[PDB]
Order: C-alpha cells, then structure tokens, then sequence
DNA sequence: CCGACAGCGCATCAGC
DNA sequence: GCTGATGCGCC
DNA sequence: GTCGG
C-alpha cells in the first residue's frame, strides 16, 4: 500500500531518528511521538517532498518538521543530528535502550558511570536487575525478526501444551502473527478459562500452570516477569538434529477473564494504528473501546457499564462496523 | 497561551 | 513490615 | 513538536 521508501525515506529516517532521540536521550516521549506521526504521513505521502511548506500541508508536519525539511532538501542533512550522532554520551544513552529492561532513565545512569557498550555491563552485571541481565543476555535475538513458520512451531506448541494442562482452557496467539505477517517480532498468548470471569476470585494458578509447563517441555527459558495475570518470559523451539539451534524469543502469555477475552483479542491483535482507528470510529458511535470493555458513552460522555461480548464480531456489530479480517488490520 | 498526547501489570525504588 | 511512586514494557 | 480549546 505505501509508496516506494524511495520517495522520501531520507526525510522519514531523519525523523526517526530524531524521534528515537527525544524518547531515549530528551526523555520527551510526546515529541518522540511527534516525529513518529510526522514521520508516518510522510511514509503515506505518494509525491517525492520538494520543501517544507509543501510537508507543513499534512497533518503532524509544523513549522518545526518543515523547516528541518527544508535543510535537509538542500544539504542532505540535519546539523544538529549531524552532532548528536557523534555525541558519545547520547549516542552510549540512545544505544543501551537497545537492551530490554535498559530504559532512559538506566541508560543514562549507566553513561553517567562510565557504562557505555555491552562489554560495560558485561563487567558491570551486578549493576543490572534481572530483566536487564536477560535483556542483554539475549542482546541479539531480541532483535532478530521471527519468520511466520517458526511462528506457526511456537504455536504449535503452546496450544498442545495448553490444552494438556486442562482441556477447557481457551487460547488465542495475537500481534502480527494473527494479522497473519510473513514476520513478527515476538509471541503474544491471550489465555481464558470457563472458571475464570471479572467476579471470579484472582486466579493466579491458571497461569502459572500453563507458565510451569511451557517450562517442563523446555520450551520457556527464561522468565522477565510473572504475576497473576500477565507473565513475560523467552522461549525457543527445539533445535533440528545437527542444526544449529533457533534464536530466542520473546513471549507474553496473558491470563484474562472470560467476559473481557474478546476485547482483549481485539486489542492485542492490534494494530495500534487500526485500533486507534477502531477507538475513534466508537467514540463517534457514543461508544468506547479500551483493552477490557466496550462501554455505551452517555450524554455528556460519561462511560457506562460494560457490555455483553462473546466474540470479536460483537465488538464490531455494536459500533456498526462490518467485521475487519485480521489481516485487514494493518490500518 | 497552554494542556493533551492512554493507562496498566509487574518489579523495584523511596520513604514512613 | 507496608504504602505509594516510578521505570519499563506493552495496542 | 503539533494540535486545538
Ligand atoms: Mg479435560
Ligand atoms: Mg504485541
Ligand atoms: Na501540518
Ligand atoms: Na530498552
């Protein structure tokens, strides 16, 4: 659907990176967003840009964005990304966010000591909290991309397991592996239980059965995180004979009551863009849309009780939506 | 000018 | 000990 | 940084 990165993918990288740099070194995640919108309707433009004044006609393009346009049009590049990139203290702050569990406020208390590189907490491992240690542990294959038929394996593998720990159980794989993506980033498990509803006592159990498992058939290993209802962990399929074996993955494995399952397989199936669509076309409905419910807004917009929902198709049938395909849902 | 830009689970920090 | 705040990861 | 009350 998008226009060749050709057209203005130099401009759309500038903003990018400039957008990384208020997130992890400014620390100013609404002008990390900015750039972000900024940089997606410029993704979306189907003209090659030839000034500013023509990009402050979209929508998150301003005075700012255009006149660094405008400079980058005619040098080919930005003075002051010029200088942050060779900054060392920002450059060592921007990369450390890299690992997971490393955000700004670490990262720049880590440069601050003196702790730059990998190698840096690599000496310095008693400096790091767990989801850190693991984080940089799996420094390279939590950036690594996982092609959908590794994916299909995982899951594979997590509904057999689910399913033997207690045949009732309901689970559904989200993200972009069920907007069914060629690749995905990470393995998104939304869990539910005939048990296990909003006025059900907190059920922690449930989860942790599934979680123990995983672990039992060696295919969780590595946990960043795990409460009652949400678990953060790594994983990795079984290696092929004399193959070299499978990067390490990611996976989250949520445990939510059966009345708020289908919200929550609506929002974790994403994507943000289309939900934000979806949340927008609600609202102008006298509805709204968040990760549990879907509530009828009243006469000053005050949400009311949450309504009935027993699959995706309710959620669209409320707001007057034909039913999207998740593969539909790019947007 | 100036507030909104979403908000929550879990781990860990600050402080009583 | 515990409460409340903050950092971080997330559509 | 951008938008809009
Ligand atoms: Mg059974
Ligand atoms: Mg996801
Ligand atoms: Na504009
Ligand atoms: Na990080």
């Amino acid at each position: 659907k998008a226009p060749q990165e050709t057209l203005n993918g130099g401009i759309t990288d500038m903003l990018t990176e400039l957008a990384n740099f208020e997130k992890n070194v400014s620390q100013a995640i609404h002008k990390y967003n900015a750039y972000r919108k900024a940089a997606s309707v410029i993704a979306k433009y189907p003209h090659k840009i030839k000034s500013g004044a023509e990009a402050k006609k979209l929508p998150g393009v301003g005075t700012k964005i255009a006149e660094k346009i405008d400079e980058f049009l005619a040098t080919g590049k930005l003075r002051k990304l010029e200088k942050i990139r060779q900054d060392d203290t920002s450059s060592s702050i921007n990369f450390l966010t890299r690992v997971s569990g490393i955000g700004p406020s670490a990262a720049r208390k880590f440069v601050d000591e003196g702790i730059k590189t990998l190698e840096d907490l690599r000496k310095n491992e008693d400096k790091l909290n767990h989801h850190q240690r693991i984080g940089l542990k799996y420094f390279g294959d939590f950036e690594k991309r996982i092609p959908r038929e590794e994916m299909l394996q995982m899951q594979d593998i997590v509904l057999n397991e689910v399913k033997k720990v207690d045949s009732e159980y309901i689970a559904t794989v989200c993200g972009s592996f069920r907007r069914g993506a060629e690749s995905s980033g990470d393995m998104d498990v939304l869990l539910t239980h005939p048990s296990f509803t909003s006025e059900s006592t907190k059920q922690p159990k449930l989860l942790h059965q599934v979680v123990e498992q995983l672990q039992k058939v060696h295919f969780i290993t590595d946990t960043l995180s795990k409460g009652e209802t949400k678990f953060m962990g790594v994983c990795q399929l079984p290696s092929k004979n004399d193959e070299k074996e499978y990067p390490h993955r990611r996976i989250d494995i949520r445990l939510i009551p059966k009345d708020q399952y289908y919200c929550g397989v609506l929002y974790f199936t994403g994507s943000d863009i289309f939900n934000k669509n979806m949340r927008a076309h609600a609202l102008e409905k006298g509805f709204t849309i968040n990760e549990y419910t879907i509530r009828p807004l009243g006469v000053t917009g005050v949400a009311g009780e949450p309504l009935p929902v027993d699959s995706e198709k309710d959620i669209f049938d409320y707001i007057q939506w034909k039913y999207r395909e998740p593969k539909d849902r790019s947007e």
